[PDB]
């Protein structure tokens, strides 16, 4: 399945790549890093977890923003290959004020854009080079490049001329994109 794009009116004249780099610069940098993970404020969340489930979500600690990620997903901890996130995305939802976790799901109340039909794999044995590891942690570390390049290519996969520096309203006018109610 083609990926498919929801935007909030709001970002309709934003690149998709600016809106990444805006998101990622108000999300910033949870410091998920050795020394830096010491209590339970910047590891996120799954779904129903504690590894593994069907969801993961992580708010940032600098700003309201969160993001969801929906698949099948794992987390290896400490386990070799450790600190691995393994497994499939099919949904990416970025935004604020997240919701849900304790016997509801994770959900965003201002859900800003998701890109879903993503169909991203990971094997465990991939270790932290796996797709589904670079974009969700880089998402976590204030980098949205892997994300960035993963919906190029998804686009791009659809028509040479469809691409993250398309805006939302270009993607709509193409028939991928669609605003949400
Ligand atoms: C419940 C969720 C999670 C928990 C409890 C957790 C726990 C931890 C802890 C405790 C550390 C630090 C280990 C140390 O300082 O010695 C760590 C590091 C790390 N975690 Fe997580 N983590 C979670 C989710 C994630 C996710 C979703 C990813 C990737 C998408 C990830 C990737 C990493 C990476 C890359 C490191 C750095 C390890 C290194 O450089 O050696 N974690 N995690």
């Amino acid at each position: 399945m083609s990926i498919s794009i929801s935007y909030s009116a709001t970002y309709g004249g934003n690149t998709v790549a600016q809106y990444l780099t805006d998101w990622s610069a108000y999300f910033g940098d949870v410091n998920h890093r050795p020394g830096e993970v010491v209590d339970g404020t910047n590891t996120g969340g799954f779904n129903p977890g504690p590894f593994d489930g069907t969801q993961y979500a992580i708010k940032s600690t600098a700003s309201d923003a969160a993001f969801v990620a929906d698949g099948n997903l794992h987390y290896t901890l400490f386990s070799n290959p450790s600190h691995t996130l393994w497994g499939s995305v099919d949904t990416i939802s970025l935004g604020d004020t997240l919701a849900g976790g304790s016997g509801s799901n994770y959900n965003l109340v201002s859900q800003e854009v998701s890109f879903t039909n993503l169909g991203l794999n990971s094997l465990k044995e991939e270790g932290r080079a796996g797709e589904v590891h670079k974009v969700v942690y880089g998402l976590m570390s204030g980098d949205s490049s892997a994300l960035a390049g993963e919906i190029d290519a998804l686009l791009k996969a659809i028509d040479p001329s469809l691409s993250v520096n398309s805006t939302f309203d270009d993607l709509a006018a193409a028939g991928v994109a669609h605003v949400n109610p």
